[PDB]
């Protein structure tokens, strides 16, 4: 394998697992360093996104996967720096060619409106001018999102289950009740994306054997990130959701390093996880800055005719005449 | 002035304007060009946000200006590339101590639901959740997005007006109902951010002698399918039709004869701009710019410049202080005993 | 294919070729390294073109074995054309290179103003380095092997080997000695201008090239416009200027005025794939933190070695690790 | 102060020296990681380069100094990965409008032919063709090198005194003899550039108090294992035997005891800096900077400070028409009639 990773390039094998850091930041997007986002492959061709916060798109479009993909997202919890991208994905996968509604499983808070199924409903009615405006010359069926809500309390119980892959959930401890940490379950290997947390007796007992145990460190110390991934014994720990900058990073390293001696990364964006029975390898992604979508399947649309324009006759009377201007490009581009 | 802009290092005169684009790209995401956003400077010390895309919150972070200097932000219309991180300057700017609420101007649509007013009500019931948690340890009123909604429909009035700075709106043709253009009027400038529209007959108009005038400029029909794979037909329709050509910029320019003119809303790469600049250069002879994320204009009596800005990747950090940040401690605990009896 | 090339991830056909710009610039700057080109043959023939200051941190992101890297032609001897030369012979000696370095250079008017003295003295200039080297590795391929060639010669041959021809003609540049190359290869022309003022020689011996390479800022863009259309090319490359949001604009206004078939605006790691059907130009997308891929008396004198500090307390609890 | 450093925004004090990282990296090149290379500025306004390695051209030009004010290179070896550049140091600093020869300090050997004298010389003749052709055009006087060789075997002796400024040199074991490392003293401030060498009795006396220790620290066994597929043998000997170790780098910052110590010369990347990092602070618990390309330090009487350079990407103007570069008229064209009769 090469020593850095070509996203497009690869073939996934069928007992190999790909997890790719879209996202490992603070609250805000930096430009180095987009909010926290997971990509997950598996070699069974079932692909997943483990959160989607603020300025991770970018990094998720570099991966050149086609939208009708990447339709699968799992929320940690409602922070923006979780999901405040989820609108890119629904507008710009709706324009990219994805032909299916999104799928979103998300926690339930103590009270309906502290939920996924609230926030992601308001977050559409955010952008019914959007929403409005496109489905008029477009078939709006991928415009929407299927909310999947599961209980924030259950203790590590199943979530998901399709074509082998088993989610699982349990609480964090992080600002109010609802944010939880997932397991995903797949032909003899276990991924823990913790999301964010206080220090918690579920994680240890839950993330225990883990091929690749992913938890917060900065909420929860560096000595109980050692602490935690000491108990936990995962084949390997990332550390992530800290500042990537040449005075913190290494006294964090330090820190892990006082309980935990096991296989362990310092999460950036772009870093690459492959996980087969012999091991769990890390190597940067080099992918285009200059990013474009990629076809997968661009499947006919077939838009209603019946839908009320959303013009009035007022501003469809401003349009500017413009037909010399473009008279030259349009005949020799019509040949 | 050195060739560079180097963020917090130029003290802005006072009869002088910066402006940084801090987006210029598209719905589509990538690094290197963030969704439209623009920062605005004045030498009276005002400064303004005109859209605030997708990912351009790395851009302004970028630019070493404190959150508490960026409560005004401008709409153009309500498509993500626009507004998607409005989300980001909320939550993010009241972690970093803005203690004022967020003030947002943006249009009205034909009905209530279509409006800037709705979009923002939504939005912030949408991360409810951020919100009441966050309102439990910080107060709740830089928590509020103020939205003052103008009418779409209005030819060139004023929406705002406050210490010598005027904003007019006028509306594009643009998707439906309620986009519109912005002109900036300061100390004997005028700035234009012309938003998203196809060709029309108020941006050449009002927009008449700007100081820096920007307009939508689209990627050639060739370059959408080049990419996008699409026939001789809704990659033509695209530049007749829906959006601004590069030769329908060119028109709208030499009608506007501004002091410098912006093309912006294309991706910029090292295999479009060339065709783009020229489809522009077959009717507009003046001076412009070809923007991308980080260039940057200053805006004087005798000259408008053209330079890069040489940036950090700059986050604000928490800004815990007394203040009026203090939490009003009647709010009741977002925790239940159920998870704070899960603590290792 | 994908929209960017990833440099190692794709297999060459037996009728394509591909070009990477691995340097573009003036004299040696951040965004743009000086002039610099590899040529990849799907016969598996592999060409350095140039070598300029800084060029070696692109050749090296290529993922390149080093023993697939070692014939260099020159243009010309100016450091923005062959500056990176050592930095090949050393690193490239490091990375394991088992053979010696091949460079195709031109003569001057006379001898200390060719490639032969040029290189010689190259040599005896990194001595030292050499002297040091070769008390513990095998030294052959510290070896740089010069093929100088008449820079008089109108489009003659200087190399020909596995049906692959490199043809020179002269320039017109700073003073005598500086070529242009013409690479043909299974009906395919690629041409390497090097620097010049317009010349009589280049829109001759260029003609119907696949890609034609031509310097342009010596060269003004109306000039390579001129140029070019009686070249007519299948695809033209402009190079040698600096990229910068302002002046490459009207570069390709005034070149437009004269040449209206494919042009590239060359910057560093711009590839171009060419088939018999297309010449296709990409980016190149490729790691900044490159690693190479594998593919005597002393000269201490005793008083230098008597002052080694002793740092076995130091360096016991690592050792008794790696050890184990 | 400003978080990062931007170049030419800021007054050098009368009490401070700025010393940058210009390449910290290897042989092997890398975008990432030019070759060993460092600028260091004094407040009484001189300027010095000590190494110039293969593609650190790059990033002094980043630094917004003109050419002129860098003749003064002084060399710790003979090695690629630390004199590359000179030449484009010459022939680049010579069109840019450097008015005065290079001025180059370096290390004699054990005979002539492995000294800086004899390299130099050589490295001329090797760009006779350049010189010559250059030296039709402009004055051939900013084209010499005048070479300051010292005996490489002198324990801590001045090798420069002018103007308050002192280097000393002292010799290193590295591949054989001749390699040195520099101790910069003006205005009671110590920068000690350590070169390359094994562990030595030489440095750590000399060094003592340094107020800026930078000192060769190696990637680990471990590390030369993964990427070059190093046997445990030669991997553990290359810790042990040829290089310094980060424990031993460690051991001698513990006996130095710096105000600040810097390691380099090692790939920085996301899986080798924080294994490097932990193998110093077996031994060494003092204030440490890992190198990476654009580094700055300030020296001040009350800290030294680490930040990171954002520059931009600049190359040198081009000098033009000058009266100290006016051509000198007796010398002979180097184009024949043959090639003159080509012009189109
Ligand atoms: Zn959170
Ligand atoms: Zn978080
Ligand atoms: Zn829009
Ligand atoms: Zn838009
Ligand atoms: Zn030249
Ligand atoms: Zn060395
Ligand atoms: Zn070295």
């Amino acid at each position: 394998k090469r020593y850095v990773y070509y996203p497009g390039s690869e073939e996934l094998g069928p007992d190999e697992i790909r997890v790719i850091a879209c996202g490992t930041g603070m609250p805000t997007a930096r430009r180095a360093q987009a909010a926290a986002a997971w990509v997950v492959e598996l070699g069974n061709g079932d692909k997943f996104i483990v959160d989607i916060g603020s300025g991770s798109m970018a990094n998720i479009q570099s991966l050149m996967i086609p939208a009708n993909y990447l339709t699968k997202i799992f929320l940690t919890h409602l922070h923006t720096d979780h999901w405040g991208d989820l609108v890119s994905m629904w507008a710009g996968g709706w324009t990219a060619g994805r032909t299916d509604p999104l799928e979103v499983w998300g926690p339930s808070g103590s009270r309906e409106d502290m939920g996924t199924k609230y926030a992601v409903e308001h977050m559409l009615k955010a952008y019914n001018w959007d929403y409005m405006t496109r489905a008029v010359t477009i078939n709006p069926r991928p415009g929407d999102i299927n909310v999947h809500e599961f209980d924030y309390r259950a203790l590590n119980e199943v979530v998901y289950q399709e074509n082998g892959v088993t989610f699982r959930s349990w609480p964090c401890i992080h600002a109010g009740d609802g944010p939880v940490s997932f397991a995903l379950e797949w032909n003899g290997y276990k991924v823990v994306f913790g999301g964010d947390t206080a220090p918690n007796i579920w994680y240890p007992e839950y993330a225990k054997g883990a091929d690749l145990a992913i938890h917060e460190c900065w909420a929860t110390s560096a000595q109980s990130f050692g602490q935690i991934m000491n108990m936990v014994q995962p084949r390997h720990a990332v550390a992530y959701h800290f500042f990537n900058d040449d005075d913190t990073r290494y006294d964090i390293y330090t820190g892990v390093r006082e309980n935990y001696a096991g296989p362990l990364s310092m999460a950036t964006d772009m870093m690459v996880w492959n996980i087969t029975r012999d091991a769990v390898t890390e190597r940067m992604a080099v992918s285009p800055d200059h990013a474009w979508d990629v076809a997968g399947p661009s499947e006919d649309l077939a838009p209603d005719r019946n839908r009320a324009s959303e013009y009035t006759q007022y501003i469809l009377d401003g349009r500017l005449n413009v037909d010399e201007a473009n008279a030259h490009w349009k005949q020799e581009f019509m040949g």
